[PDB]
């Protein structure tokens, strides 16, 4: 079963595993994807893209998307972990250059993507694909803060760079401010709409139980991979990782910052189901008798639903992918999957 170390009985037992009836065609179709866009190489989607469960963590997520929101959101997510990847390689193989230049090209085609369809980096090209098929759902002003939010993304991941070059392990409060950006929290908030069918006004979506809600859902996302890949990210000379920060600036051990992170993580399950009731009760505020009252309402419950199914797919995620068995690896400094 699942490590005493990452053990979540609570989530074991009550939070139960969804998962989308398009998850059969979403696991094919993504892994065709990714090789007629090149993302990866042919051989390495072959042998590792299935293991990677992308698409199963994905599908077990925002249940009730309809299945080309699901597509263009599997699609997207894939994209985010190669993105990762060379993020990493450019930094290991010391290229500040042609991360820069990356850095400047994803930041232009965010909020052009239609120009980038064909650029000669395919990564961009990628990029532009997803990012395009995700501005075909909702108006305009969706559109605008899902970029707004992903330009946040991009620098973070540059403040990532320059961590990492310098070797500088960020303060505990510090990378938790930078964490709610490097793991995309409000991407996956802001996604959460389309796989409902609906823009949320943001007298809505600003609800404090809806904020604490979803804010939580990704706190305990972030903080578990923190957990789980913790073994990886230190073989890998990943810098960025709460259990990190906590052993150069607590002093704290390895059996300590563990302890002290699933804590961290545990409080995040049962605050979240104290404000789920009031995300909930909300919802059932919104339904007045009116069409438009009935159509929020359904989608807060849908969005709020899927904020509790980000933590159970979250957590079996990681004792399922390939991606984090560092343990199954000759070099454990460098993943299989990656391109090096
Ligand atoms: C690894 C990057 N990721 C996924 C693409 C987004 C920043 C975080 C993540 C890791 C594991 C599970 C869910 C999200
Ligand atoms: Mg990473
Ligand atoms: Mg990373
Ligand atoms: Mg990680």
């Amino acid at each position: 079963a699942v490590p005493p170390s990452l053990r979540l009985p609570v989530i074991e037992a009550a939070f139960p595993r969804q998962l989308h009836p398009y998850w059969p065609k979403l696991q094919e179709t993504t892994r065709t994807w990714l090789l007629e866009k090149r993302l990866m190489p042919a051989d390495k989607v072959e042998e590792y893209a299935d293991g990677l469960c992308y698409t199963d963590l994905m599908a077990g997520y925002y249940l009730g998307a309809p299945d080309e929101v699901l597509q263009a959101i599997a699609d997207y997510s894939a994209w985010m972990f190669v993105w990762d990847d060379r993020h990493d390689r450019d930094i290991v193989h010391g290229r500040a250059g042609a991360w820069r230049r990356l850095r400047g090209l994803l930041h232009t085609a965010l909020d052009s993507p239609g120009d980038h369809l064909h650029h000669e980096d395919t990564l961009v090209a990628g990029f532009a694909d997803s990012v395009r098929r995700l501005y075909a759902f909702l108006p305009a002003t969706w559109n605008a803060r899902f970029a707004r939010h992903f330009h946040t993304v991009i620098e973070a991941y540059d403040r990532e760079f320059h961590n990492r070059t310098r070797g500088i392990v960020p303060g505990v409060e510090e990378y938790l401010e930078l964490r709610r950006l490097t793991f995309a929290h409000w991407i996956w908030t802001d996604l959460l709409e389309p796989s409902s069918g609906c823009e949320l006004p943001d007298a809505v979506r600003k609800h404090p139980a809806y904020r604490r809600a979803a804010l939580l859902s990704q706190e305990f996302a972030a903080w578990y991979n923190d957990l789980c890949s913790l073994p990886k990210e230190i073989a890998g000379d990943e810098v960025h990782n709460l259990g990190i920060s906590l052993i150069t600036h607590h002093s704290l051990t390895l059996e300590e910052a563990i302890g002290e992170v699933r804590r961290r993580v545990e409080e995040c399950i049962t605050e979240f189901l104290a404000v789920e009731r009031d995300a909930l009760r909300f919802a059932d505020e919104l339904a007045d008798g009116t069409v438009r009252g009935k159509e929020l309402s359904g989608a807060v419950r849908a969005n709020v639903g899927n904020m509790r199914n980000w933590f159970s797919s979250v957590y079996w995620f990681h004792h399922e992918s390939g991606r984090y068995m560092v343990d199954s690896w000759d070099d454990r400094s460098t993943p299989p999957y990656v391109n090096n």
